[PDB]
């Protein structure tokens, strides 16, 4: 097979769908990797690098998607991009097609095999997902204590304090990969910490994993409103009516700072209702400074394409060796990853929400 | 040299001058060792491990303290062993004589060379006071979570909590010996721990041994108030106008509890004015438990003798080898313990504050 | 839905089967709840606290009975209770029916829907009875840390020892909830602890949880007899012939303490046969302190009642907004909790031990 | 004594040199405090809470320092407060007169009593300093984590990486006060760190400090050649030819970051020439980011506020009680902070770089 990796072109996305290591998984295995040029340069990958792996380097985005059978990114295709779509090409990326009627349209009227990273699954987890929920985590933490800085629009604090001086207070409301990565940063900054989750054996998970390093609180209003007036910090980390409200929001001091990881989704916080750009990352509600900047992961792109790409060329790699029939035949995880194929919506919950026939991806592709 | 222990006489009293390690140290050495009967049955040390390292089993205290150069004790002797002194007697114990003007004087006119454990003293620290110092700081936060029991007045928490419920408050004033020893106790069970100091550089040295597991606080009337009424349990730590008022006091959560470890001189706690019995070991003001047994230590004397006969004999021993002119001139820190000899108070503090002449030990001895 | 929390009456019974944030829990989704005078007050939670989170607080227990759809406690029905019973009443509470041939006879005459929170089961755990025993493993090693002071009839060591002194040595029989969360704290008193288990992957996952902390060892009859030999303290952790038999303990040394969480069901310790009061709490057997005390988390009934009600509201949500038939057909864990409705013993343990006819809850409910 | 506290008028300078802890500890003493409008607020004390501790708010600047028997500030008197200046008037305050020619002469001439909290010394150390060392060395590896984000120019990578994926790798050179208060941070964002310093006796500590957490590394130019190569985020801890030559910068990988703590001082980096603003707050030389801004315990002055306040009002209450002639007498610490007293440089290193006469203060005093 040959597979190849454009450059991804939406506004600062320096991550990239394949590594050097990647590319020496598929030569290894028989195949050909293109790479347009600067593609890994965003996450400090060079075209030698690539070349040293194995790759040939391709000057234009066009003969990268049109020489292979397969093409490998991070984002959705832009409309710019729609251009190189074809009949039995496999795209395998981030697609969110629930909420993109009109990708959805031309991947399936194009004729594309389209799979997404983000509905493979293995049981109740998302294997592709996990990297970047664990990288935004990490990230949410680290944000937390620039925007407690004075310049960013924060009261003044480090969390750890200095001795003699009280540390700051961090309160993770959601306890999964996401809060979990969250707490280990924000207990390393010397925070006092707590994790508040509904689920006990979740809350008894993490006093093994932590120890006396935190304080897990069950998740209840009245918790997360007393948990969320002492705090410095507060981090949603629940992707998925809102757990703190405007009225919770306004008994917390001055200063205070508000990362939530749902954002894009509408947030868990009330206050947060809108997103925001790099060069505006904040706005003010009751004194409360509210980091609004989505895609955290995208702020540390090489760690982000690591971690990535770590998951996804495994499952690629089943595809190169074996075809789509037979890898999606061979693994119910990659199957739940076929969206679109040879006509049809082939993901039930796609199909539903958007007013289409699901058809399965086996029988769409016979 | 011979050396006799009796069996400690006074309420209660469960330690001893001496174990078997002791006595071996001493017949080893050339020395005769005599133990009344039963004297180390308190500290679970039988009259057969006595005589199993080499000593003799002797009935009668009388003859213990007759037929001895130097009598080694815990506690000072009582009027009922003002019978046993005899001039040229060396006794070695626990003696506290600024306090006790009457035992200073029969020593004095009976012609006693007495030894305080707590007047040895290298540099800054007192050696043969330390073990208590230690134990005592151990126990406070033991104690202090017995008396957060609902069975003993307290509130009803755990300081750990479970998880999915926050961790009790420990507020501990002062860092040093007691204080550094009950935040091991207290993080060990769990609890939010804050470690309260005058000194800095002792608040850095806490932060380098504990990390993260405490808050260092530094010691003003503002940063006390605010951690007292936060504080389920509060450990007075400094032994030496006073650090937590009845205000401060009156501001706990009902059902608090407060052990102060210098209860016996004042304490720094307002409030905890009074000692008490093993019987009636608390008293309430403002809703808070004051607990008001002194002697901690005495509550784990098995401890608490192997802890103080650890230091005491190695200093007991030079006696032994040296005689005391020799041992006090060579031993600096030793002779600092003499307090009494040969018709004379020779410990400054002790003249001065009972209006003797002080007379060096060496001239006194002479 | 109106829900009913009465004051428990049991002797000493300081816990209560609500809280303000479960209060807010249950008026935030619609419903109303009841409180009796000084129903949270042995808690720490006062009448004000429960009206400010929205409860109506009723002066005598009879209008509470009365007035309430759904009667949440902790403790069984005491006789001077089977007055407030009616047909059609939902009791959701710790029964322990097996064992209580009476109240099940009158529950089940009284025509009362009887929910036991003890039977409530997800997979091989019982989730509203994993908080008490957390509770009472904690507690274990605090309650063994004082009966081993020598007023209290130990030998009179500290667990941690001080610098230069052994520490003592714990071993806890059973590695599960209530011997892990022994461990932590008896690790964290500073003592020397080794967990014994029949379960050679529960030993694997408590070194991963522990590492160097503790040693693991198998349980069989030799490393059992060994070890409780060398133990300052014995934890019995198994809840469920006897583990630690009379000649294991006459061969412990004299004022060790041995703590059998299962003392009411008869123990895993032989000398271990029969349970005491608050005021009378041990005895001595072979020169080893039994502590015989009941319902340890009943000592800290604050933390008992949030740990428990911070698991135990989310299921009488599910009966508020459903009521009884729906709550139990949508979640099969709240249905093996119905132990008598409507005429019949619906818990098959239940009616095989006391000799009823098994009628399924649903069936039973039609 | 009456003590005035402006607020600080220095661009961004959001530190004061009081809060209400501070007030209450002057006021307890029988003194009165008087602050400025708006003193407290960059650093979030109120007004209300300075009045609160029983100071008096004061509408002017001028009103401050014309009723105060002395003034506190944090940084130096600007031009636009000389007027403010007169004879006798004590200020206490960060002063750096060796390098300001003109402030001296100007201090000297208006009659001042100046004493700099940078010249209070103990043995080696500054203890009015050591505070914002300690926040210097906790902000060193936050603002590196920072600008290892690429948005700020950094290669894109988590110091903690994530499952799966490398560490990032921290090299600080200089294992001090700042050096060890950065370690303890970057150790807490999961990096690989290496502590680089001279002293092999320092190491040990470190070593017994950190244990595993990190590698200590001697220093000489061919240990930071190759440490400063390999790593991701380049830490200068040392205050005081340079240690970290361009040619060793030319060979780190590009993203990489320098964060150098003795910028304002030349660095111990060649490529760290000089400072830069918040808002342009790096430059890259040879792919290389270095951070440019100067006063980092400036971007979290309510830290920086409480942990100078926590140290430098137990000196200004001794002058307050004892007038500055009796505090200097009793505290030779405090009489090497006096850099100006009536007419005459008091301190020795100042008179000579500047070329004035030393007068010792007490003499000057006179
Ligand atoms: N698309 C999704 O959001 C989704 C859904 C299922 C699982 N996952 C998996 O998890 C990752 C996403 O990370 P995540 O950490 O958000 O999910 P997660 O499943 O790892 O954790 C979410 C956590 O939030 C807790 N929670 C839910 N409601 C809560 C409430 N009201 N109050 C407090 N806690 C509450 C849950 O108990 C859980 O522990 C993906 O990588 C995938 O592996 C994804
Ligand atoms: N007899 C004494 O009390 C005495 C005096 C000097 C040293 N020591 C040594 O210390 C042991 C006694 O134990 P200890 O822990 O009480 O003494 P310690 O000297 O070990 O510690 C006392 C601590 O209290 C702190 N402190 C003092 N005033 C304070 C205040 N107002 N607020 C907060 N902290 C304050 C000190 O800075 C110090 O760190 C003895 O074993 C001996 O070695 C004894
Ligand atoms: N009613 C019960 O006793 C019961 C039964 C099953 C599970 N549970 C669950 O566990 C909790 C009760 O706590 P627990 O810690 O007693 O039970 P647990 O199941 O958590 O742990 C008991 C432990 O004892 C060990 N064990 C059994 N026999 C042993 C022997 N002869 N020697 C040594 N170890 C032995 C088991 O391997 C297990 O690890 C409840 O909260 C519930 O969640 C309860
Ligand atoms: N004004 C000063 O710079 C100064 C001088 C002496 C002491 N201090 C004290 O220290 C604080 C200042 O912090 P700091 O961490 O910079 O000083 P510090 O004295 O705490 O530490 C500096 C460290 O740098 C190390 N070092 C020196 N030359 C080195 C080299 N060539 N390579 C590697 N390591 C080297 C030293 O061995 C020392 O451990 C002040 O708060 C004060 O307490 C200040």
């Amino acid at each position: 097979m040959i597979i190849g990796v454009p450059k991804e072109i939406k506004n600062n996305e320096n991550r990239v769908a394949i590594t050097p290591a990647g590319v020496l998984s598929f030569v290894q295995a028989g195949h050909t990797v293109l790479i347009e040029k600067e593609a890994g340069v965003g996450s400090g990958f060079n075209d030698s690098d690539y070349a040293r792996a194995g790759a040939q380097i391709i000057e234009r985005a066009e003969d990268v998607w049109a020489q292979a059978d397969m093409v490998m990114k991070v984002k959705e295709p832009l409309p710019s991009e729609y251009r190189f779509f074809r009949p039995g090409l496999v795209l395998f990326t981030y697609l969110h097609l629930a909420a993109d009627p009109e990708l959805t349209r031309v991947l399936k009227e194009s004729g594309v095999i389209a799979i997404a990273y983000e509905t493979v699954q293995v049981g109740r987890t998302l294997p592709l997902l996990t990297p970047m929920s664990e990288v935004a985590g990490r990230m949410a933490a680290q944000i937390g204590a620039q925007f407690l800085e004075k310049p960013y629009g924060g009261k003044g604090i480090l969390l750890g304090g200095v001795p003699g001086v009280a540390r700051g207070k961090v309160v993770i409301i959601g306890g999964g990969v996401v809060g979990t990565n969250a707490a280990k940063v924000a207990v390393g900054l010397g925070a006092d910490v707590t994790i508040i989750d509904l689920n006990a054996d979740r809350l008894r998970e993490l006093d093994d994993i932590f120890g006396n390093q935190i304080t897990t609180l069950m998740s209840n209003p009245m918790n997360i409103a007393e948990a969320v007036a002492e705090a410095d910090l507060v981090i949603g980390a629940v992707l998925i009516p809102k757990l703190v409200t405007e009225d919770m929001v306004k008994a917390m001091k001055p200063g205070s700072v508000i990362v939530d990881v749902a954002i894009d989704q509408g947030g868990i916080v009330e206050t947060s209702d809108h997103v925001t750009t790099h060069d505006n990352p904040t706005y003010v509600k009751h004194g409360v400074v509210h980091y609004a900047v989505a895609n955290m992961p995208g702020a540390v792109p090489r760690t982000s394409t690591i971690a990535l790409t770590n998951v996804t060329i495994p499952y690629a790699l089943q595809i190169a060796n074996k075809g789509v029939m037979q890898a999606i035949t061979d693994n119910p995880a990659l199957e739940l990853g076929v969206n679109v194929a040879n006509g049809e919506i082939t993901y039930e919950a796609v199909a539903r929400d958007l007013g289409y026939r699901y058809v399965p991806a086996r029988e769409a592709l016979g």
